[PDB]
């Protein structure tokens, strides 16, 4: 029992982090095989971030312009390139800790862990979601920079997040492992801000699903809804609206549980119509949005307290 | 900027982390050197938890009563004994990954990560408090027992936790690695059940320093209280009454924030009264006592948000 913002363990990651420094700039980067890789920004002061231009900033750097540190032992750089909003530094020796692993864009939704690092040594472990607005709530202070997130299944590691920056609401943003935001951020000093953002409908329906796994239904309803009924009211409360295809993800978790979709729709209606009224659920006293379909298949038991 | 529920980096303990065998009971163990440690209960079988003896099981055993696997390879026992509620097998050989590490009892109203693990194999990583009543709200199913909670300063890893049992609202008990039971339970099937349980006032406290070092004052009032007057108004409220030693311990927020200790609970104590009038800290609509002093000063920026 129980039900806990969950990471995964770090350690294959701890691992591949170094520390990747070019003039006074210092930031961490992440060592797979033969190549290192970091935000691009590392070539810049803070001047050149007002208007950097990335191509003619780099052609006056060499391979010795980088300093790669990885624990104690200085990397040779015998390589560079910048793919998107990444460099890729070639060094002279494949690190011995790679883990099985791939590069993968995760979708907005999403959840990831984060392993926070600073001058590339491991800090904290937390759990994110990718925000339909394509931020994530991080915790990060100045020189978290090429700190990486990471989700893993059985002993492959899918890296899909390396971070950049953070806006002025506070949330952060980043690329993905080929060096492509997410969102529509860039690089630069602008007058950018994180667009309105929505609750992710689909996870909310998920943590509805673990709490009655995990033996509570107060929430329940003998209603029912249709999918067009359901969406004008998550419109009014600024909800993603559901589809189809959200509908069959949780059709697993429907029949562990016995309760149709649109069945727990209709009590999702009730509780934002409604509130839940001093009541919690899973110890929350709102609705939770940042534990997926498959975090919950993950986390809870595969037997229903019935 | 941000504020997250962070645990430390897994690695140095998933590196030690194996399966253990007796009979048909199979969970898991802590390898350090040539001893792995796991719970007595690892020799009963559910028959057994009703009425153990364990000086009367454990006699019954030798050696190659147990298996040990670590990864996919078989350790061989070489000696047994109990300590407390834990069981020390000597193995035939030393934990080549075995970090530099210590023994702790934490105290009441800490905080620790636990690495969950089955079979040997970690499966995740989350941040617990001790609670007041001796139990954590973890997440924890069949087979976790074994699952250890740690702490990371520099590079020692503090263990504090090994997971045996959960109670029946759902929450987690278990043993430091001595085997001594956190509060008042035991290792056999009994009417045992939490205590009454208490908010941890010092980590509320702590947690709303977090939010001004964030840059929020929303909260503050201009009044201040004796500890005698706030003491009373946390009876009401199932806080724990605030001493002199928690006043010292929060100098260092207190400073970098200019916000005396007592003039903080009257903001606490206006909160209590009051209520947060639909408004936020670090995100949250309740108060949160998962955070200690230090892990504020861990995560928070040194520079407040003026
Ligand atoms: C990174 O750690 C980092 O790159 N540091 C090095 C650096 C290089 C060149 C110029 C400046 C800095 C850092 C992580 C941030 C810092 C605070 N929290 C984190 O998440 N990233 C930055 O400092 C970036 C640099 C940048 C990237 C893309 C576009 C413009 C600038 N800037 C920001 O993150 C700005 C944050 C901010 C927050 C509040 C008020 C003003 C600015
Ligand atoms: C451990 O994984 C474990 O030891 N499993 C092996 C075992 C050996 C011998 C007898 C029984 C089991 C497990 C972890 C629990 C299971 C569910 N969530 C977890 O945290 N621990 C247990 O199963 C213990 C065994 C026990 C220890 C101390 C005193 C009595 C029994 N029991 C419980 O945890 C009971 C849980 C429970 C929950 C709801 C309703 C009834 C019982």
């Amino acid at each position: 029992s129980g039900f806990r913002k969950m990471a995964f363990p770090s350690g294959k990651v701890e691992g591949c982090m170094v520390q990747v420094t070019c003039g006074t700039t210092t930031l961490n980067g992440l060592w797979l095989d033969d190549t290192v890789y970091c935000p691009r920004h590392v070539i810049c002061t803070a001047e050149d971030m007002l208007n950097p231009n990335y191509e003619d900033l780099l052609i006056r750097k060499s391979n010795h312009s980088f300093l790669v540190q990885a624990g104690n032992v200085q990397l040779r750089v015998i390589g560079h390139s910048m793919q998107n909003c990444l460099l890729r530094l070639k060094v002279d020796t494949s690190n011995p800790k790679t883990p099985k692993y791939k590069f993968v864009r995760i979708q907005p939704g999403q959840t990831f862990s984060v392993l926070a690092c600073y001058n590339g040594s491991p800090s904290g472990v937390y759990q994110c979601a990718m925000r339909p607005n394509h931020t994530i709530k991080g915790s990060f202070l100045n020189g978290s920079c090429g700190s990486v997130g990471f989700n893993i299944d059985y002993d492959c590691v899918s890296f899909c997040y390396m971070h950049h920056m953070e806006l002025p609401t506070g949330v952060h943003a980043g690329t993905d492992l080929e060096g492509k935001f997410y969102g529509p951020f860039v690089d630069r000093q602008t007058a950018q801000a994180a667009g309105t953002d929505t609750t992710i409908t689909l996870n909310v329906l998920a943590w509805l699903y673990a709490a009655v796994i995990n033996g509570d239904r107060w929430f329940l309803n003998r209603f029912t809804t249709t999918l067009n009924d359901f969406n004008l009211v998550a419109m009014k409360y600024n909800y993603e609206p559901l589809t189809q295809d959200h509908v069959d993800i949780l059709g697993p978790l429907s029949a562990q549980t016995g309760i149709a979709v649109l069945d727990m729709c209709a009590a999702l209606k009730e509780l934002l119509q409604n509130g839940m009224n001093g009541r919690t659920i899973l110890g929350s006293t709102i609705l939770e949005d940042e534990f997926t379909p498959f975090d919950v298949v993950r986390q809870c038991s595969g037997v229903t307290f019935q």
